[PDB]
């Protein structure tokens, strides 16, 4: 299902890449994408999957294609056109200098302050659930671990109720890794049919959580509409649920395969915080895209006024022309270069959160179970979309070899 190639597309720039579906995904969902920057492949192709888009496949074309906002928006910002367009998330589909009032509220609720806050109870949840894991010898780490620890630590933070994850996660997924089972449109309603009681209810009675600091909040001098932060929090709900959960399980299956690179953080613990930015970089998941907004010539291709772009924020720390060998996992790298959470004015806001959330669980860990690896005869799988994972990942440790704390 390829879509008709537009008259302005030379031919010489087609691969037929899908986003969604990616050729050699049994080799790694990095890998697969990586194809992209082979050789023969020009720096800015077109694909006639999802409907027909471009893909820039460079770090350069991606940081400057995303600090052009002018030529290249965000109002319809995913892959295909139908999700692009149903999107309304706050502050994502906007641009500036509008998008800034927003993303300075949204800063409030998830920014610095906020992590140095709950810092204590996540270095709490985290000991829990491992010690909790430790004794079995083995867990499900999506399910066991990468799932719970985030997502407890936002429902927290939203003040929501840990019996509605599962509801939540579904409507996530169908976002980010659209299953067929329903449409953006009606993801997205769901979604909303949810948030709004619950905002309607803090604009009423205003809690301490994130949830009623968004519904009440201050926006160009005058209040937020109801609107505006079904809208933000319909985004805050995303990133919580469905990007530091994928993360952990490509970090964890990259570690439970290296056991020098457990042994350096075990060592050299004083490396965690560089070895985060490696495994950002190497075990980057996130692809979305924008509009052109007129006709726009850029790097010699010819653009369209409402074709989509692909502007994977996967590929730039990928890139050979960024890093020297860079399927590699190097914890004494000199410069690690990506744009892992993004790139421009829409760079991300809960970045501290993450970071935090990853360094707290590697050292957490490699404390208690220094030793694990992969079950004998699973076969890891991962999935491809805006936000790629692991389906699921089997670990194995002798109980014998682990550390209470
Ligand atoms: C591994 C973790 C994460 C990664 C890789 C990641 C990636 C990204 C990327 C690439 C963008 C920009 C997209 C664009 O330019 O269209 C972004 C935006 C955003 N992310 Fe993060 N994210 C992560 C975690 C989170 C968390 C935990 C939160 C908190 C809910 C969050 C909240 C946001 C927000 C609010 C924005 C929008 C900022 C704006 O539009 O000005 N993200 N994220
Ligand atoms: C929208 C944007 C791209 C992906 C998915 C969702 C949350 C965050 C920002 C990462």
């Amino acid at each position: 299902n390829l879509a008709p190639l537009p008259p302005h597309v030379p031919e010489h720039l087609v691969f037929d890449f899908d986003m969604y579906n990616p050729s050699n995904l049994s080799a790694g969902v990095q890998e697969a994408w990586a194809v992209l920057q082979e050789s023969n492949v020009p720096d800015l192709v077109w694909t006639r999957c999802n409907g027909g888009h471009w893909i820039a496949t460079r770090g350069q074309l991606i940081r400057e294609a995303y600090e052009d906002y002018r030529h290249f928006s965000s109002e319809c910002p995913f892959i295909p056109r139908e999700a692009g367009e149903a999107y309304d998330f706050i502050p994502t589909s906007m641009d500036p200098p509008e998008q800034r009032q927003f993303r300075a509220l949204a800063n409030q609720v998830v920014g610095m302050p906020v992590v140095d806050k709950l810092e204590n109870r996540i270095q709490e949840l985290a000991c829990s659930l491992i010690e909790s894991l430790r004794p079995q010898g083995q867990c499900n780490f999506t399910e066991d671990y990468a799932e719970p620890f985030p997502i407890r630590i936002f429902m927290l933070l939203a003040g929501l109720p840990e019996e509605d994850i599962p509801h939540l996660k579904y409507l996530t997924d169908q976002m980010t890794r659209p299953d067929g089972s329903m449409t953006f449109a009606e993801a997205k309603e769901a979604l909303y049919d949810y948030l709004i009681p619950i905002i309607e209810q803090r604009r009423q009675k205003p809690g301490t959580d994130a949830i009623s600091i968004v519904a009440n909040g201050q926006v160009n001098g005058r209040p937020i509409t109801s609107d505006e932060a079904k809208r933000m929090c319909g985004l805050l709900l995303v990133g919580g649920l469905d990007t530091v959960v994928n993360f952990l399980s490509f970090s964890m299956e990259f570690l439970a395969k290296s056991p020098e690179h457990r042994q350096e953080l075990i060592e050299r613990p004083e490396r965690i915080p560089a070895a985060c930015e490696e495994l950002l970089r190497r075990f980057s998941l996130v692809a979305d895209g924008r509009i052109l907004t007129s006709d726009y010539e850029f790097h010699g291709v010819q653009l369209k006024k409402g074709d989509q772009i692909l502007l994977p924020q996967m590929l730039s720390g990928l890139d050979e022309r960024e890093n020297a060998c860079p399927m590699h996992v190097d914890f004494s790298r000199q410069k690690v270069s990506h744009t892992t959470f993004g790139h421009g004015s829409h760079l991300c806001l809960g970045q501290h959160l993450a970071r935090r959330e990853i360094i707290v669980t590697l050292k957490e860990w490699l404390t208690r179970i220094p030793d694990f690896s992969i079950a004998p005869g699973a076969q890891i799988q991962h999935k491809s979309g805006i936000v790629s994972g692991v389906q699921a990942l089997p670990l194995v440790w002798d109980p014998a070899t682990t550390k209470a704390v």
